[PDB]
């Protein structure tokens, strides 16, 4: 279906690198390189600042992140969650949980909410 995308929430920071915006998920996952660390953006319904603002946060910094060994998956789904499995103590958080847009495209990869 590249012929026709007919997709929203589609946003475009450069040619090299491009940036999902998310109204409805309220997500937001900037893909640098192919095969490099994602970032996640939380905005309100009623909120939703400018992409251009968001940028300078990114570039205000060395986004150039990599992660080693962190525990449960780094941002891709399977199939499990409502089993056995307590998950320990009350605390903590699992990032990789978001949408499919952000799931896929960073795939494997770490996070680190900048």
């Amino acid at each position: 279906g590249s012929e026709h995308l007919v997709t929203t929430a589609t946003f475009s920071i450069g040619s090299t690198g491009l940036v999902v915006y998310d109204y409805q998920q309220l997500l937001i996952a900037y893909i640098p390189a192919p095969g490099t660390c994602c970032y996640i953006m939380k905005i309100a319904p009623e909120s939703i600042p400018s992409l251009e603002a968001l940028t300078q946060k990114v570039h205000n910094f060395q986004m150039e992140c990599s992660l080693q060994a962190k525990p449960a998956v780094p941002t891709s789904k399977l199939g499990q969650a409502e089993g056995r499995d307590a998950g320990s103590a009350p605390s903590g958080g699992d990032p990789a949980f978001l949408g499919m847009a952000v799931s896929t495209l960073c795939g494997e990869v770490p996070l680190y909410y900048i």
